[PDB]
């Protein structure tokens, strides 16, 4: 029920079991569907592009991110200056909790506005610049559109505010945690001094001397730890002046750094662009028709289908460039020999030859030759009754094969292959999870010796959820209250050594002699 | 029992196969009214022929994805319709007569209908279907418009359906291959791999035809059901009690007679 089980490589170098207590609120946060989706994505990513060496590192990073997410969720969840502050924080928490509902409402508003705009009409006379008017007999749809546009802009503003109040803390925490790791265990700003090729590092250089550097990250003693680690090499006074520490006593800059980080953040940039187009809709209503493409980021199945084609975007660009190159080569071949045929004017007085200019012939080929279903010979003058019959029929047939069939079947093959590769990726991750234990790596064949052995092992002995719960339990529990094993694991975690995770061993493998 | 009869009638009326047969009869009756209603029964081949059913399952496997991509096509064609309605009203004219020109993009609904009707069904985008762009100041803009339409709307968004169908065929083939290989390589009841049984010649075949046959298990279950109680042996009573309590521990999992008694069998 509320009891957690784990296995570690203890100080005695043997697999040891540790028991602890799991909270109801934390468990509910665990079966929250958002956390379930995050776990699914993390498992897929690590299994697909992760080695066994850094797998524990990625797992611990994901556990820390999840812990911060559940802390934020618990904070925002709810079971004259003071009153206004309470109202403001309640409103902010409501926006944070209803961010997703607001986004869905924004999508519905975009669809409604587009549907109403689908009754656009053009009339030169007022209802040479044309006075645009919307035609409809009912009469209420113009005020409906005005109210919907105002309400949509409002919804976008609340969406941005909710994102800033909800997901920005995750980005800030991740960036601060990574900076702390690179400062302490790597000395990135102490010895390495990145060669101006890391704009992120250059930007994080500013926040070093800020007082409240660890605003969200739990380890507030990062400055003291890095000082103790790098004193004898760098200099105590110089470390103190670098970090802003008061050595003798042993935030505008931070706000600027945070604003830079959030402005660089891609999701915040996308929401800002959404708001900018929502505002520009008030200027030119058709700008609201550019929000309909938010379905790509909204609907999961649409996102997967579009990922199927963006998987090979580089290859598609390369093959489009190859098509442009080959069409240019055919354009040169035509410009040097076949100027007669590219004529599109029936009038004899003013013939229109579309290959006299190289740019014009290339444009003609790129425009009509590719978009024709039978090459360029079917599109331009007939080759019969000429001395160049064989040359021109060879030209047309080679164009048809190499330019239309093959070079528009390559795109279809790329898309089909991308669908296939994605399907095998999903199959491989599912089969690996089914056949191996994530934490230890021992195959399921050993565990299936006893009935339901693998299920019992993965639900009681080596549960990654239990490991995450134990880690958050250590973080929450006050120090000097740890048991011996808890202190051992806490010291290992602070030193960032993942030897305590069982690798290729388990309690059953260790004590089968007595268990049998 | 009127209540039981009402409940049974509700269940059978909800039943899908009974509903389909009722619809078959309704269309058969309506054939007497309008004979061409008998031409709607020809699609019963889909439910009749096994190979046709499999082929149609190959496309209904990704019906949700096909609906999603058709909606995406509608969205992108609407976006192109907006782009055309705001800038390119001149070109969408299909009337040669000068007295009464027919512009097919003055109305947003009309331009969207024109795009959905002819632009997608054209083999070369919409630029080949509507007025030529040459001899105009918007040459570059309109050629970019036409080429982007051709790539994003015809090539990619009608190759996605073909890719989906091919991928569905592939996934179904791997499903069949996987089930066949799993049945060949593992024992269904116990789960022990065939590698152990192939120690002796024909070992896996003998195990799956004499020791752990699912047909034999079903025959034993029906034998217990048929045989009168108080006539069961001790083992039969044990299995009957387990079945009544719905506990499947008696099924061998990860163990067998050979694994248990190889010490004496060897
Ligand atoms: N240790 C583990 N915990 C949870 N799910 C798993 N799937 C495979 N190994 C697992
Ligand atoms: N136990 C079993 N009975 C029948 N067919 C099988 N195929 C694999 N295992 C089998
Ligand atoms: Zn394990
Ligand atoms: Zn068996």
């Amino acid at each position: 029920p509320y009891l957690g089980r784990i296995e570690i490589m203890g100080a005695s170098r043997r697999i040891e079991r540790i028991y602890f207590e799991i909270s109801e609120t934390n468990r509910a946060q665990w079966e929250m569907p958002q956390v379930k989706e995050s776990k699914r994505q993390f498992i897929f990513d690590v299994v697909n592009e992760g080695g066994e060496a850094e797998k524990m590192e990625l797992f611990v990073s994901f556990c820390e991110d999840t812990i911060f997410e559940m802390q934020i969720a618990a904070q925002i969840s709810e079971p004259f200056w003071g009153e206004l502050e309470v109202q403001r924080v309640k409103f902010l928490n409501y926006l944070s909790r209803n961010f997703y509902t607001l986004r869905f409402l924004a999508l519905f508003l975009a669809f409604a506005i587009n549907f109403i705009l689908l009754f656009y009409k053009v009339s030169d006379s007022p209802p040479n610049m044309v006075y645009y008017f919307l035609e409809e007999s009912t009469g209420y749809m113009e005020p409906a559109l005005w109210c919907l546009s105002l309400l949509h802009t409002l919804v976008a503003f609340l969406c941005i505010i909710g994102y800033n109040c909800l997901k920005v803390p995750l980005v800030i925490f991740k960036r601060e945690k990574e900076l702390a790791r690179k400062l302490e265990f790597d000395g990135l700003y102490i010895t390495e001094q990145p060669g101006d090729d890391d704009v992120k590092g250059q930007w994080d250089r500013l926040v070093l001397n800020t007082p409240s550097f660890p605003s969200n990250y739990w380890d507030k003693f990062v400055k003291r730890k890095v000082l103790d680690k790098h004193g004898d090499i760098f200099g105590r006074e110089r470390i103190a002046e670098l970090l802003g520490m008061d050595l003798a006593s042993l935030d505008v800059k931070y706000q600027i750094w945070k604003f830079g980080v959030i402005f660089t953040d891609n999701s915040f940039l996308y929401l800002g662009w959404y708001m900018v187009m929502s505002l520009l809709g008030h200027y030119n209503n058709f700008f609201f028709a550019a929000h309909l493409l938010d379905i790509a980021m909204g609907v999961k199945t649409l996102r997967t289908i579009l990922s199927s084609v963006t998987h090979n975007g580089k290859q598609l660009v390369m093959t489009v460039g190859l098509l442009a190159v080959v069409v240019y080569l055919y354009t040169v071949v035509a410009f040097n020999f076949f100027r007669k045929f590219y004529n599109k004017s029936e009038d004899e007085d003013e013939p229109d030859m579309k290959c006299d200019d190289m740019m014009t012939c290339y444009l003609f080929h790129m425009y009509v030759g590719v978009r024709a279903g039978g090459g360029i010979g079917d599109e331009i003058e007939d080759p019969a009754g000429d001395e160049y019959e064989l040359y021109r029929v060879v030209f047309d047939i080679t164009f048809f094969f190499f330019v239309i069939v093959i070079l528009l079947a390559i795109i279809q093959g790329l898309i089909i292959d991308a669908f296939g590769e994605l399907r095998d990726q999903q199959e491989q991750v599912k089969e690996d999870m089914e056949t191996k234990c994530f934490i230890c790596g021992i195959g399921s064949d050993y565990f299936d010796t006893t009935p339901h052995g693998f299920e019992t092992h993965t639900l009681e002995e080596h549960n990654l959820a239990n490991y995450m719960f134990f880690l958050m339990y250590l973080i929450n529990k006050d120090e000097t209250e740890h048991t011996g094993q808890e202190s051992y694991v806490w010291k290992m975690y602070q030193e960032r050594c993942w030897d305590f995770f069982p690798a290729g061993d388990c309690f059953r493998k260790q004590y089968e002699d007595q268990l049998s």
